[PDB]
């Protein structure tokens, strides 16, 4: 009950801003995602054995891959804990609950490789699973964990409750699928200039749900510049080696994923920024105006990669 988590004091403070990055030591992350549960759920919402336990298991379920990693998933969670912390009253305390563990487990087992890769490569998962193949494979891993002995962190939710909260994280690991998010914003944008976007409807709660999973899965373009430059290297040295898996298989990869092309990297990004980041963020930010440090970040950053075009750096 009375055993609080407690940061250093810059740390106590930036992990409040959009911005904040996790920082290099890998030991004080199941610490900050303690904090960020208990401050934006309550020290009431999970047994602290129980949620250790959890969160220790979920590490270990991360592969040592370069951008699909357990930094990768404290990094989602702590952008869905600013979303949160920045919007107190929209959100129930199932969602809260729910929406941390869904960030925290959106890419369970990840191998480093894309839906296209798995299906191409003819995996037994695409069999199993024909759309959001990877997606539905991490759902399956966080329900895996969930049922070890000792990992029940929902255990004292009634049976219907526990369902929603299962549901709530189901659809919030699918929505992290970038394929489904193009159709899912279009579907916002007509809602709310229509003014039809009503928050009460569960069909609209679980596309805003949806569009915040993409913000905060993409929200490496909401960093700091630095940070942002140095994540793309990451994010490209596993594009470029599931490149040379295509290759492997005897087919020429896209641009993105060539290595002899590191040359058209900076217009690769401008298109990404034009067609899905600053437009995931507007919408973002029109449904939830206080997302607004998001948006601003994010355009600072594509005139950081303009910059790069004109050789300013
Ligand atoms: C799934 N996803 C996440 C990210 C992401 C996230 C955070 N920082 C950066 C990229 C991207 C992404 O950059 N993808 C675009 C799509 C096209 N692309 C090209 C195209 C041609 C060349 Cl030569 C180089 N990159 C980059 N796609
Ligand atoms: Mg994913
Ligand atoms: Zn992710």
């Amino acid at each position: 009950g009375l055993m609080q988590f407690t940061l250093p004091v810059r740390l106590c403070k930036e992990i409040e801003l959009f911005h904040f990055d996790i920082g290099p030591f890998e030991n004080m992350w199941p610490g900050i995602f303690v904090y960020m549960v208990h401050r934006s759920c309550g020290t009431s919402c999970f047994e602290l054995e129980k949620l250790c336990r959890f969160i220790m298991s979920v590490k270990k379920n991360y592969r040592r891959v370069p951008y699909h990693n357990w930094k990768h998933a404290v990094t989602v969670a702590h952008c869905m804990y600013a979303i949160l912390q920045n919007n107190h009253t929209l959100f129930t305390d199932l969602e809260r609950k729910g929406l941390l563990i869904a960030c925290l487990c959106h890419d369970l087992d990840h191998r480093g490789f894309s839906n296209s890769y798995l299906q191409k490569f003819d995996h037994p998962l695409a069999a199993l699973y024909s759309t959001s193949t990877m997606e539905q494979h991490h759902f399956s891993q966080t329900v895996s964990i969930l049922q070890l002995e000792g990992h029940n962190i929902f255990s004292t939710l009634s049976s219907s409750e526990y369902e929603q909260v299962l549901e709530i994280i189901r659809k919030a690991i699918i929505a992290t699928d970038l394929a489904l998010y193009f159709g899912n914003r279009k579907q916002l944008e007509e809602m709310y200039q229509t003014g039809s976007l009503n928050l009460n409807n569960q069909s609209h709660r679980d596309r805003v749900i949806g569009l915040m999973m993409t913000a905060c899965d993409l929200c490496s373009v909401t960093k700091l510049w630095p940070v942002t430059k140095l994540t793309a290297n990451d994010i490209y040295a596993e594009f470029w080696a599931e490149g040379d898996e295509m290759k492997k298989l005897g087919i020429q990869p896209i641009p993105m994923m060539d290595r002899d092309k590191k040359d058209e990297v900076p217009q690769g990004q401008l298109g990404f920024y034009n067609a899905v980041a600053i437009p995931c963020y507007t919408t973002l930010t029109q449904i939830l105006p206080p997302t607004e440090p998001l948006l601003k970040a994010c355009r600072d950053n594509l005139s950081q990669w303009e910059k790069v075009i004109r050789g300013e750096e």
